[PDB]
């Protein structure tokens, strides 16, 4: 009746970590991605695909879905997300390769609220309000069109812990609301706002940039302690600088403002996804 064809060519490891690798694969003459997932990890395969099982999120600023693969091995279990391919990788390893003009550090940071405010929003008849749980420059892949999609659902949750370094302060302080959906979401926006600062720096304005850096580089070591992090962010209350040359570029000016906005103690008072967006497009 019918051939299924199921091989995959893994052709180059393009990431790799404690909790597994991603490789370039070829499917019908196709590139697609593999995350091959360690079995410490193996929470993140299952809480994906029953994310995917519940609702098939398609939206330009998602990384696509193809499939969940779980194959019998003698004495193991293999795990596999299949997505497709963007071939110019992360905005992490973006960032440190080029400097942005305006209309391209616009067009990352709205693409990237796009696609929160899409995981964001509860659609009736449609898809369950979601938060991501793990937001920063390594999970949002940069696409040929300029505009960027958000990775890694393996964390999320619909209505393991997230990177320390983009943690909110009521997950540092544990005061979080675990029984609040809201609460997930407003731990989103305080990532995005480290994201957009983390492109921002990359805009040149009047001849100036600055280099790439991380969320708190300047005042964290490297694998920052969930310790670490909370003196800076709850007891300290430091947030990332703004540089005395934003204030010569009316869309810097903007951003910044914006960021702030993302970065308020009080979760409550940080803005939506949606009010994010509506500013960017008044932005220039
Ligand atoms: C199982 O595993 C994998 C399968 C595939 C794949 C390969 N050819 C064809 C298919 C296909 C899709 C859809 C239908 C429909 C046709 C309409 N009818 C009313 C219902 C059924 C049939 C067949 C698939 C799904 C790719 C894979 O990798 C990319 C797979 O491994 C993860
Ligand atoms: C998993 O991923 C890929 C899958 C395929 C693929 C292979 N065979 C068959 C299909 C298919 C055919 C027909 C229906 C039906 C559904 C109900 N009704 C009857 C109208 C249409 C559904 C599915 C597909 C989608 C191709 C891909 O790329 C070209 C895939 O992407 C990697
Ligand atoms: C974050 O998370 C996931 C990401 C991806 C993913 C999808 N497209 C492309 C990539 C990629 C390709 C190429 C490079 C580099 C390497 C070599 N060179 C120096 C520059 C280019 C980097 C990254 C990835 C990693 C897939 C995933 O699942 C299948 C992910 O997990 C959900």
């Amino acid at each position: 009746q019918r051939t299924v064809a199921r091989d995959i060519t893994l052709l180059e490891c393009v990431g790799k970590g404690r909790y597994g690798e991603v490789w370039r694969g070829s499917w019908q003459g196709e590139n697609v991605a593999v995350k091959i997932f360690s079995s410490r990890d193996e929470k993140s395969w299952f809480r994906e695909t029953e994310l995917y099982n519940t609702v098939m999120l398609r939206h330009e600023n998602i990384l696509g879905f193809i499939a969940s693969d779980m194959t019998s091995r003698h004495s193991s279990t293999q795990l596999w997300l299949i997505t497709h391919y963007h071939e110019m990788g992360s905005l992490y390893d973006y960032l440190q390769l080029t400097t942005l003009d305006t209309v391209s550090c616009l067009r990352i940071v709205l693409s990237i609220a796009s696609g929160l405010a899409h995981l964001h929003i509860e659609i009736f008849g449609g898809k369950p309000a979601i938060a991501h749980r793990d937001l920063k420059s390594k999970n949002i892949l940069v696409k040929k069109n300029g505009q960027c999609c958000i990775a890694d659902l393996g964390l999320a949750v619909m209505h393991r812990v997230g990177t320390k370094r983009y943690m909110a302060p009521e997950v540092l302080d544990e005061t979080i609301q675990v029984d609040c959906f809201d609460s997930y979401k407003r731990v989103d926006i305080w990532a995005f706002g480290l994201v957009l600062w983390e492109v921002a720096r990359r805009m040149v304005s009047n001849g100036i940039v600055e280099d790439y850096k991380p969320p708190f580089y300047d005042v964290v070591p490297n694998d920052p302690s969930f310790e670490d992090m909370r003196k800076v962010v709850c007891v300290d209350q430091q947030r990332p600088n703004i540089p005395n040359r934003w204030f010569s570029d009316p869309t810097l000016t903007s951003l910044a403002k914006l960021m702030k906005e993302c970065w308020y103690q009080n979760p409550s008072a940080r803005l939506t996804a949606l009010r994010i967006k509506k500013t960017l497009t008044k932005i220039d």
